[PDB]
């Protein structure tokens, strides 16, 4: 589970 690393490059990916 990641939400930090998400909110800055699940918004790239």
């Amino acid at each position: 589970f990641v939400q930090w690393f998400s909110k800055f490059l699940g918004r790239i990916l």
